[PDB]
RNA sequence: AUCCUUAUGCACGGGAAAUACGCAUAUCAGUGAGGAUUCGUCCGAGAUUGUGUUUUUGCUGGUUGAA
């Protein structure tokens, strides 16, 4: 009777705390170009204007 | 703390080319694009379509003429 025979426990499964390490995203060769290109790009821009 | 590898970002410098370099509310693409081959197999990343410039873009200097 003091531990009861009858019933089936289904206790509290303990998470335990992941730490988020945010994924370092790569980028493709490709893509790493038309960045520069674009960047690059932008800022010729603003020395044109800020030069004309 | 010193030395080195990798990638990238910034730059000195040097070189080549622009028939080249993009762009896309596109279509498809390492779940295979496109290729090789001694035929056993091998390499593996763009291809398609559309389109913008492309004997050039931006800026300077000179002589000159113009008169």
């Amino acid at each position: 009777e003091h531990p009861s025979i009858r019933y089936v426990a289904h206790p509290l499964p303990e998470k335990i705390n992941e730490a988020k390490v945010s994924i370092k995203a790569y980028l493709t060769q490709h893509e790493r170009k038309r960045l520069r290109r674009n960047r690059r790009k932008m800022a010729r821009e603003a020395r044109e204007i800020k030069i004309k």
